[PDB]
Formats: structure tokens, sequence, C-alpha cells
């Protein structure tokens, strides 16, 4: 539950590393292992986490 996170976020432009920082900016300490299930396998809830880190990080 590591490179599945990488594999999920590389669609956007995040390389998991910048996503990682933006998780803390969101204040949601996630994708640590076994969210990464949802990252690939539940793309509905994946898009929610991404949405929160998108405002918190990217578009902030």
């Amino acid at each position: 539950w590591i490179a599945r996170i990488n594999a999920a976020v590389r669609a956007y432009g995040l390389n998991y590393s910048t996503f990682i920082n933006g998780l803390k900016k969101a204040g949601i300490e996630l994708d640590r292992k076994i969210l990464a299930d949802m990252a690939v396998r539940d793309p509905q809830a994946f898009e929610q986490v991404v949405n929160k880190v998108k405002e918190a990080l990217q578009v902030q």
C-alpha cells in the first residue's frame, strides 16, 4: 500500500511526494498504507481525498 498510491496520483501530476505534504496541509493524515486500497480500487472515495488535498494543496 505504497506504490499504489503513487500509481493513483500520477494521473494528476502528483508523484505522491507533493501529495504527501498537502495531506498535512489538509490536516488529514492519510495514504499511509491501506487507504491505498481505496486509491485504486474505490475511485469514488479516492476522488474525495484528492478533492480535499486539491484545495488544500494545489489550488490553495
